[PDB]
């Protein structure tokens, strides 16, 4: 899909400026979950649970730490939450935070030089 023939694309990698290869050759890849989206996954889109609550706070004071925390909810909070075809990322931030308590990371300044298992501490 891409004219003139004589004058075509030819790349052979990705895509190369022409978007729709990217649109494409990813769907062959995302098609990998097989199923339905845009009627499952917009299914439940409709409802929503309750975690805003618990994330507006958190984010009220990580402010730096909240726009990486949004980056992936941003394909599920507002994808509809897609219950099913959750990303992976979803779960590595969750635990970043505090998998089960632990809080803190490494800003702003906050780590007071070499940081350190906060359950091990148990302090």
């Amino acid at each position: 899909s891409m004219q003139p023939e004589e004058f075509a694309a030819a790349a052979r990698g990705g895509f190369g400026g022409d978007a729709e290869k990217a649109k494409a050759a990813e769907a062959q890849e995302a098609m990998r979950q097989q199923m339905e989206e845009q009627r499952r996954i917009m299914l439940r889109a409709v409802l929503t649970p309750a975690a805003q609550e618990r994330l507006h706070r958190i984010q009220l004071v990580k402010a730096d730490k909240a726009r990486e925390v949004e980056a992936l909810i941003l394909q599920n909070a507002q994808r509809g939450r897609l219950a099913d075809k959750v990303d992976e990322a979803t779960l590595i931030e969750l635990l970043q935070q505090t998998s089960a308590a632990s809080a803190a990371k490494n800003t702003p300044k906050v780590t007071m030089r070499r940081r350190f298992s906060d359950d091990d501490d148990d302090f």
